[PDB]
């Protein structure tokens, strides 16, 4: 048999088909590759059985979890490191050091955000500005909201056709403006921290380590901070004292109904044994070539941590807490 795996693009199928040919290789447990194009396309393969698993934002394990899916996570990434392993993350809000708003005077700033519908990007960070929003409710589309509130911001993912504003600040070329992929440059943790330090927005909604990932030199980080919930403002090393929110890491889902759990896990279980962090000169699990990030997990990620059995997506999700 075989679990199929489902890639959201190209690169991702292209790392799916070396890693099913390094478990070959190794004599492991096989792994298949599906390729889709979005999330959403994803869920419905599994649902629909032309794939078993793929790794998901809590946003999306969140939707997933409904019906006509009911989707279920099987093992969570764990970050952090091995000495101080962890299975959650922390939503901050990252700003250049020098201004001196404040969370609650964001109204008509710019802003970068991971994509629409994501966790630390999206979910997390309108909540939180909510109570500014002076949204009138459903039916009225929180976007519609949103984009009254900042000037221009990038939502890579949002609906430039009725929402251009979100768009706006995006720098993928052509059709590619704003598209939910790597094919704009804004997108994701990486990306909304690169429109802040391209200084296309004023505050960019990403996860704690980004900055650190992604500035190996001290120096340069020490031109950032973040925005504390008690309308404060700290350096970038103190996001346990300064978070938006406390996450469930992003996490492998299958079906709650003949889903193979199994061997889901044990595919996993090996695959980062012998391919997981500093395991294999030929093949990471969690790496991805100069151009790309997070191909099918995070980059990161030091292994997996498994889900305990029937827990549903919403007790997975239950775990979180908006800065309180
Ligand atoms: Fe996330």
């Amino acid at each position: 048999r075989s679990v199929q795996w489902c890639a959201v693009s190209n690169p991702e199928a292209t790392k799916c088909f070396q890693w099913q040919r390094n478990m070959r290789k190794v004599r492991g447990p096989p792994v298949s590759c599906i390729k889709r194009d979005s999330p959403i396309q994803c869920i419905q393969a599994i649902a629909e059985n032309r794939a078993d698993a793929v790794t998901l934002d809590g946003g999306f394990i969140y939707e997933a979890g409904l019906a006509p899916y009911k989707l279920r996570p099987v093992a969570a990434e764990v970050y952090g490191t091995e000495r101080q392993p962890r299975t959650h993350y922390y939503a901050v809000a990252v700003v250049k050091k020098g201004g001196s708003f404040q969370l609650n005077e964001l109204q008509g700033l710019k802003s970068c955000h991971t994509g629409l519908r994501r966790t630390a990007g999206w979910n997390v960070p309108i909540g939180t500005l909510r109570p500014f929003l002076n949204w009138t409710g459903p039916p009225e589309p929180i976007e519609a909201a949103v984009a009254r509130f900042f000037s221009a911001s990038c939502v890579p993912g949002a609906d430039k056709g009725q929402f251009p504003n979100l768009c706006r600040l995006c720098a993928g070329t052509g059709e590619n403006k704003c598209a939910f992929s790597s094919q704009e440059p804004y997108f994701s943790y990486s990306g909304a921290f690169k429109c802040l330090r391209d200084g296309a927005g004023d505050v960019a909604f990403i996860r704690e380590s980004t900055v650190f990932e992604d500035l190996s030199d001290e120096a340069e980080r020490d031109e950032y901070e973040l925005l504390c919930p008690d309308n404060t403002r700290k350096p970038v090393d103190k996001f346990k004292d300064c978070h938006l929110a406390r996450v469930p890491s992003h996490a492998v889902v299958a079906r709650s109904v003949n889903g193979k759990e199994d061997a889901i896990w044990n595919l996993l279980r090996q695959a980062q044994e012998k391919f997981g962090k500093d395991k294999s000169p030929k093949f990471q699990l969690f790496g991805s070539p100069s151009g790309q990030k997070d191909l099918l997990f995070k980059d990161s990620a030091i292994g997996f941590s498994r889900v305990p059995p029937r827990i549903d997506s919403g007790l997975y999700l239950g775990s979180g807490y908006f800065t309180a």
